[PDB]
Formats: structure tokens, C-alpha cells, sequence
């Protein structure tokens, strides 16, 4: 028992982190087989970052302009290419610690673990949910670019995120491992705003089931609701509509607690309308939407 | 650059996790050099755990009764001994992945990362603070015993916790790596209660310093207090008294903000006596007590 925000063990990803330097710009890279993946803005100087013409900047670079360090061992760059916002550096040595891996693009509302790194050295690990507005609420400082997000399923690491930016609001933005940004962001030194965020409803419901499984029941009620009537109220409060697929995904948690999905919806409707009146759920004063049904099932099953 | 609960990268500890089995009883162990450390209750059947006499149960065991596996690979046991609530099994192979390490006994309020393991396979990593009542608010299921808690300073892993128990209230209890329980708990299949918990004052102060560093400082008042007067007031609000070590570990945050420790204590005292009055600190209506002064430095710098 107990319920805590938990990240995947980071060992398999730590063995892939390297430092990439070009001129006076330094960030992290991901070394898989004989290729190092990193944010392309490493080729920029402080003047270039304002309005970078990346294809022009890249053609002017040679392999010797890239310094790649794996611990206290320099890797020789023997080739380079660009795929959207990601730079790929071919090195003359293969990473013996390369795990089994895939590159995937995660969907909004899903979670992943972030291994925050500085100068190619792993610093910390935490969970993030990809918000509906395609930002993440992380903790990244200067030098964190190139840090990656991932999920692990049976010894296979699925990489889904590479860090590139911190918006003026304090949230973060990045790309998948094909170099495509999540959201309407661009890799230039400009203040960028995200679209209006919304709350991940299916995750709030999963978290309320985790609370019941762990002993918090004060918010339950004898009311019930239809799916549409719940969705009308959820949209009024800027929550995403709950689909029948989301209802089905909550099935195991409903079976475990004996609380029908629509009865938990009735509870959530009452919490949105009346507030929490100074009370807490799982020690939080706010409704939490960063746990998926899978994240809850992983800690509550049995 | 926001504030998140962050675990240490777990790789150095993942390379030390093994499974230990006696009969049909299985749990996790920690393999460092040629020794594996694990909870001594691995020598019990389910019925033996109700009322165990560990010394009598162990005299009946030989090295050949212990199965230690790193995945499916067996590590032959060549010596065994019990130290408090831990069993130490000497194995015939030195772990090539052994990091630089130390065994430490932490204080209440100190935080650490837990690598939750099942069958010797790491499944998740999360941060825990040792509560003043010597429990942790972890997430542990059947098979988690022997999972460890640690801190990482530079490249040295300081192991501080080994998991053994889940209390009726859902919180967790365990030992240090020398097998001494934190708190009054014993390793037997019995319902045990922890003492009344208190709020970790030094950590609340660290979180107020973190708010100030981020420009959130509405709560700073123009008063000061003595340490003794503050401790007496804090205890009326179920807050832990500060020690000289707590004042010293707040030193760097006090120097960074220019707010003396006792002036921050006077500000916290007013928050306790008057409340938050609908206001938030770092986007929270509650005072947070699970970030240490090092956790604040670690994330801000
Ligand atoms: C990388 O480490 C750079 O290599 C860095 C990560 C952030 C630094 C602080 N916390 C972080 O997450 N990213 C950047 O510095 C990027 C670089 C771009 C993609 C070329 N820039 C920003 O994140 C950035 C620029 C501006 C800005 O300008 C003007 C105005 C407001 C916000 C802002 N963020
Ligand atoms: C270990 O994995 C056992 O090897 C296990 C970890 C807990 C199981 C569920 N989550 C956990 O954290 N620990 C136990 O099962 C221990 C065994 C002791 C050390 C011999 N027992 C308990 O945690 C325990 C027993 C009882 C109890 O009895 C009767 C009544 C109430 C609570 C309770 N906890």
C-alpha cells in the first residue's frame, strides 16, 4: 500500500548520457550504438540563437567542430546530420551500454520519466505528464538541454522526449527523438506562450481511485451521473471530456474498489462545484491530474 | 526551473540488486563487493514470522540453504552471519558494479531515494523523508522487502534504509544497513503502531527559503525570535524542535537570501499562529516539509 509519484529506474538511460560542445555552447547528448542525438541549437552562438537558419549554420560546420565527451573519454565525430530539431553525430565507437530501445511520440495525458542531466552527467529523475497544451511541468536549469524522457517496458527503453526550452511561465517544452516539437514551439531565443491548458480528466479519476484504495473516502457521495452530464460540467471547469475508452481504461480500478466509473464522476463533479473545503486527498489541497490509470494500477493492484 | 520532488539517478543501486530465497520465502538483497545484505526474516516460513526466535531459526541454516540470484544467475553463498535485523551472506563473486559506498544512519527529516524492487528487479524510484515518528510514506507491495533507500554524494552512494514492514496505517518501517530499525518497530508479523507524527520544521524553513529565492516573500515579517522560544512555540503546533545541526544546515540558504535563520523562524511562527489566510507559497496552500535544505540547494543550483 501507499501511493507515490514514482519514476522508472534510470540506469539504462544513464549509460547513454554524454556531453556535446560546439564552440562555447555545451549541452547533453544521447549516445545509442554509434550515434549521439542532441538538440541542434548546440551549433549556435549567442547571436545565432535569435533567428537561426539551421541548414545554413550546419553546412558551415565540420566534424572537428563537435566535441563529444563520455565521462573522461573524448569520442571522435566522423559524420553529422540533422533531423528536424535534433542533431545526429556519428562517432567512431559504439556505446556498449546501449539498451534495447525505441523512439516513440507520446500522447497528451500520458506520463514519462525524465533523467535531468548537466554536462553529460545524470543529476535527478522525476515523472512528468505531457499536458494537453504540450508543455511539461519539470525542473530544468541551465545546461539541462538534451536531457531525455522515457518509459521502460520489459528491458526496452521507449524514448519520447528531449528537452529544449523553458517558457516564461516556468513550464518546459521539447521534442520527440525525431526532432519534432510537442506543441507550437520553435527552437529560437524568443518568449513563447503555450495554448490554454486543460485538466486531464481520466487521470484525476484514476487518482481519486488511488485515494479510495489508500483510505481517503470523504469525497464519495450517493449521487450518480450520466457520462454526458458529467462531461458538460467537466468542460465548464476546463477539464477534458471523458470518452468511453477512458471509462473502459478505468474498469480495473472500478472493479477493485466496487465504485462504478460514473459514481466516481459524480464525486468529481461535486468536488469541482463545491471545492475541497480545506480538506486534502492523498495529502494534496488540489486535484492531481499527472497520474495515468496505468500509473495507479502499478501501485494499487493487489 | 520549477520545484519538483526528484530522486537520485538509480543506476548505481540497480547494479547491486539481487534476490535472496530461503525455502519458498523470497525478498531483495543488496550485493556490494562479495557480500549480500538482506532482511533476516527471509529464513522464516509464513508461520515462523508470527513469533520468531531468529537465533534458533538461523542455527538450523547452512550456507547451502540460501539461494542468491542476480537475475537467473546464482551467486554461491560461502558464509553467513546475522547483524541485528539483517543477514549478511558472503558470496563467491565480487560485484563488478559495486559503486563507492558508505552505510549511514539518517535523522528524521532527512530525505532519500527509494529503489522499489520485486524479485531482485528494480521497478521504480521515488523520494521519501524519514518522518519524526520513524516511518516513511512509501509505496511498497508484497515482495518489496530488502528494497533500499540511499543518497548519492558525488559518486559515493550512502545507503540509509532497507525495507521490512508496512504498518496498519499504510506507512512503512525499516532498518539501516546495520539492521537497526528506525523507530520502535520489530520484525515480526504483528500490527504495530508508530508514535504521533510531527511536522519537520527544518524542512518547512528550507521551503520558505526556496520561496524567497524565487521572489515569493509576502510572509517575511519584521520580527526575530530566540531558538529556545521558537522551539517551545513550535511544539504547541505539532512541529519538531530545531537542533543546532538544523540551524547549521540552513546556513547556505540564509547566506544566499540574506535572511537570518532566526528571522525566518519568526516568520514561520506568524504563519503558524495566524494561518495562510487564503494565500499560497510556491503555488501551495500547505507548508511543505519533505524538502531538506540540500534538496532546495540541489534543485535551485
Ligand atoms: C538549454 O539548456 C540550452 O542549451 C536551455 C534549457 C533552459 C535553461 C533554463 N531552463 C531550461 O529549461 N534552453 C534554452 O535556453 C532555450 C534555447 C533555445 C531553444 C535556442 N531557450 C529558452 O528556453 C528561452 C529563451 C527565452 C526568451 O528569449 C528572449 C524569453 C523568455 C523565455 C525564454 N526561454
Ligand atoms: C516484505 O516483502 C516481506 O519479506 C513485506 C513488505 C510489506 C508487504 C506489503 N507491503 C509491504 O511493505 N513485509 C512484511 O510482510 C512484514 C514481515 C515481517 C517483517 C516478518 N510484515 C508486515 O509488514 C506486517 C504484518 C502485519 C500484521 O500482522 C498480523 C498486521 C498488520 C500489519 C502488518 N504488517
Amino acid at each position: 500500500s501507499g501511493f507515490r509519484k514514482m519514476a522508472f529506474p534510470s540506469g539504462k538511460v544513464e549509460g547513454c548520457m554524454v556531453q556535446v560542445t560546439c564552440g562555447t555552447t555545451t549541452l547533453n547528448g544521447l549516445w545509442l550504438d554509434d550515434v549521439v542525438y542532441c538538440p541542434r541549437h548546440v551549433i549556435c552562438t549567442s547571436e545565432d540563437m535569435l533567428n537561426p537558419n539551421y541548414e545554413d549554420l550546419l553546412i558551415r560546420k565540420s566534424n572537428h567542430n563537435f566535441l563529444v565527451q563520455a565521462g573522461n573519454v573524448q569520442l571522435r565525430v566522423i559524420g553529422h546530420s540533422m533531423q528536424n530539431c535534433v542533431l545526429k553525430l556519428k562517432v567512431d565507437t559504439a556505446n556498449p551500454k546501449t539498451p534495447k530501445y525505441k523512439f516513440v511520440r507520446i500522447q497528451p495525458g500520458q506520463t514519462f520519466s525524465v533523467l535531468a542531466c548537466y554536462n553529460g552527467s545524470p543529476s535527478g529523475v522525476y515523472q512528468c505528464a505531457m499536458r494537453p497544451n504540450f508543455t511539461i511541468k519539470g525542473s530544468f536549469l541551465n545546461g539541462s538541454c538534451g536531457s531525455v524522457g522515457f518509459n521502460i517496458d520489459y528491458d526496452c527503453v521507449s524514448f519520447c522526449y528531449m528537452h529544449h526550452m523553458e517558457l516564461p511561465t516556468g513550464v518546459h517544452a521539447g521534442t520527440d527523438l525525431e526532432g519534432n516539437f510537442y506543441g507550437p514551439f520553435v527552437d529560437r531565443q524568443t518568449a513563447q506562450a503555450a495554448g490554454t491548458d486543460t485538466t486531464i480528466t481520466v487521470n484525476v479519476l484514476a487518482w481519486l481511485y488511488a485515494a479510495v484504495i489508500n483510505g481517503d473516502r470523504w469525497f464519495l457521495n450517493r449521487f450518480t451521473t450520466t457520462l454526458n452530464d458529467f462531461n458538460l460540467v467537466a468542460m465548464k471547469y476546463n477539464y477534458e471530456p471523458l470518452t468511453q475508452d477512458h471509462v473502459d481504461i478505468l474498469g480495473p480500478l472500478s472493479a477493485q474498489t466496487g465504485i462504478a466509473v460514473l459514481d466516481m464522476c459524480a464525486s468529481l463533479k461535486e468536488l469541482l462545484q463545491n471545492g475541497m473545503n480545506g480538506r486534502t486527498i492523498l495529502g494534496s489541497a488540489l486535484l492531481e491530474d499527472e497520474f495515468t490509470p496505468f500509473d495507479v494500477v502499478r501501485q494499487c493492484s493487489g
